[PDB]
């Protein structure tokens, strides 16, 4: 069948700013920080002792305590966001459509907490103390697996793992499944909970994390002169993607249309982008061509914008290269300024922020942008939300391995 | 409407060999790759054997320094990928590098590296975690390192669908090409889950054969004495290529990838429905995708893991999809010889399905001494069977009820 149009009919989230989308979005537009000293473990030996935790999450709003005890937090978070998105869509799963509804919920590293805890059991006690649920409760594809089991989804069932690009790729490839007729509805996005010893210690050993322990809410400062690495955050984003005529037929509320998806590889370096952002540029131009757009139609870019020295300026270079003089008319912000870096879920929550930027015609701020670095001379929406016309919003993710993804969303009549 | 996709190169590490021809020579000889695990102390574990990759030399592929940055599963995935590209004869240029991508996945990923780094963390604190822990353990680093090494700028991703990973990776890469998003993709999977956590975790679930006294007899798909799967290591990669692109450069074509199916069971986390309803839907989706009648299938490479419920559910599914024809096709499980490579099982079994087409021979199901009740199909017991094969199907099923089927055809 011919390439079908794809719209967003349902969204769900857990973030450091809230336990759902409206709470998170209120935080985003008020310039609130989700970052705080981490409370759930003793980090005295760590060079980074803060991050974006999901605060007051109650898994018993979604699942029995008995089922939840078997699941890594990243699965709990992905199911919470997925259940919220499906309820938000209004979609009724039936025998007539269950084969046409799939799931692609990814993660950058999955059940690292559970693996850490089972490793402790293995090393201190022995293999007879490993949980029987260790494998199905830890491996990445089990957000998609448990969601299909709980809702009866018999469509394509899979998981992407493209590091910090996961959520963006998960949504774009799910959109491709619908576009090509493999599904009519997909639940897509990502979830992450890497806030354990191995996560904080592992990113710390790479010197990838901000060490601004004295001022955690000021640590995430994309494009600021004094940025010193990303802020590790937890949570999940899920969207219901639906073929347009399917959405119209059932009277679905449509938030936006997903018109463009771009992928590329930097083919440069395992953990750094090229300074010129050539890979980001190729990815954005792929996405824009896919969407059949004039680059001047882009009003808002939700940047990857992780608050790394090399990453932030490569993304400015890429936006300058793709958009030329128009780079000075669009608004570009990093919501990671507020949320920190949700890794495999970053692209999922940022896709939702991009859709809400279209719904509410507002560019979220880049908070903490006190001293824009050399060359950082675009409208980066410093400090405060900017009400403006937004017809087309782009969301960028880049990942270790030089894997790049871009989603293009537009207002739907 | 869509472009045709062919296989122009293959690469493999398995418990039967360090490349495709050595592995395939074992497959057709009925050789087992299973033995007691040597690389760790398994005294406290209920399973002490599995399929190790024997004699792998990463320095054929990477510098020692680069290899020290990567988990074994990434090393294995890169080995198979570099073999597959070399086997294809593909030349990457400035003219085509944005049209060549990679989808290499893993089921469990960097469990060995996570174990080693956790040992350091618990014994000495976080100052002893490797700087390369994150980039050297994450599942997308096969695709990432491969794209950096060869200058591939096309679609760069990784799938992770547990034991379905290799099958899904290959199919979704085939879709990328079919629909014009790439002209060449390197696809498949890798796995090295023989650490404490892999044998311990699958063992805690009572998923593994505990036949420690006879490791080469443990993997016995459809046999009445089967008692769970055998955990194996390795990798498979295929070069998938748009047909016009392959012809233009005079590529050697092994087979055409004509059909890909996916389905969810939506049933249970670790058990299929008894009637294999999800496997049936998946195989039908694959045959509808290919425009084939079930009667055109000659060979099925089963998922066939040697579990009680899983092996029977796959027989039920084949009987439902193929009706009378179920008794005319040949179906075997190469896991009888290789064990279960988890995320790489679908990748190596795709390659074995492609070679069944090249060589007109159904690989055996070894150890099938006493077929269980209802296991009355042609399961190619004990010995390789020369036979006509125009169409071969390869099934994978995974935790979460995630299913994949690939359909390959002789290319004329
Ligand atoms: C390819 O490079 C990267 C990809 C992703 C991230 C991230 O934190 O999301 C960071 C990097 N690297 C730098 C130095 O920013
Ligand atoms: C949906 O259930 C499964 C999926 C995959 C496997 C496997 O070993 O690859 C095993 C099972 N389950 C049983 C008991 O065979």
């Amino acid at each position: 069948m011919s390439r079908r149009r794809v719209v967003i009919t349902g969204m769900g989230m857990l973030s450091p700013l809230g336990l759902d989308v409206p709470s998170s979005w209120e935080g985003i537009l008020a310039g609130r920080s989700g970052i705080a000293p981490i409370e759930h473990m003793d980090l005295s030996a760590y060079s980074t002792r803060f991050g974006g935790s999901v605060k007051g999450f109650n898994v018993e709003e979604y699942l029995s305590a008995k089922e939840a005890r078997k699941l890594d937090l990243f699965i709990q978070y992905g199911l919470a966001a997925s259940f919220q998105a499906v309820r938000d869509s209004g979609l009724e799963v039936t025998d007539a459509n269950r084969e046409r509804i799939g799931v692609s919920m990814g993660s950058g590293i999955g059940g690292l907490t559970n693996i850490e805890n089972n490793c402790r059991s293995l090393f201190e006690q022995g293999p007879r103390r490993i949980s029987p649920f260790f494998v199905p409760g830890s491996i990445i594809n089990m957000v998609s697996g448990f969601l299909s089991i709980h809702l009866g989804l018999q469509g394509p069932n899979y998981a992407l793992t493209t590091a910090q690009t996961t959520g963006t790729h998960s949504i774009g490839m799910a959109a491709r499944n619908i576009a090509y007729g493999e599904a009519d509805v997909m639940v897509a996005g990502g979830s992450e909970m890497a806030a354990c010893g191995l996560g904080l210690g592992g990113f710390g050993a790479a010197r990838a994390l901000s060490t601004r322990n004295d001022e955690p809410t000021r640590a995430s400062r994309p494009w600021d002169r004094d940025r010193d690495g990303f802020v590790l955050s937890d949570g999940s984003g899920a969207l219901v993607l639906e073929e347009l005529e399917h959405a119209r037929a059932r009277g679905a509320r449509i938030y936006a249309e997903l018109v463009g998806f771009g992928m590329s590889g930097d083919a440069f370096h395992m953990t750094a982008p090229p300074e010129d952002g050539a890979g980001a540029a190729r990815c954005m131009k792929n996405a824009l061509r896919d969407a059949g757009l004039d680059p001047r139609q882009v009003d808002y870019i939700n940047a990857h914008g992780t608050s790394t020295p090399a990453g932030d300026i490569a993304e400015i270079a890429a936006v300058k290269s793709v958009f030329g003089e128009h780079a000075h008319a669009l608004s570009m912000s990093s919501t990671k300024s507020m949320t920190g870096h949700l890794l495999g879920a970053a692209g999922a929550v940022e896709a939702i922020f991009s859709v809400l930027a279209l719904r509410d015609q507002v560019a979220p701020p880049t908070i903490n942008l006190d001293n824009p670095d050399e060359g950082c001379d675009l409208d980066l929406v410093a400090h405060e939300a900017k009400p403006r016309k937004i017809d087309v919003a782009l969301s960028n993710s880049f990942g270790f391995g030089g894997t790049n993804g871009t989603l293009v969303f537009r207002r739907f009549a």
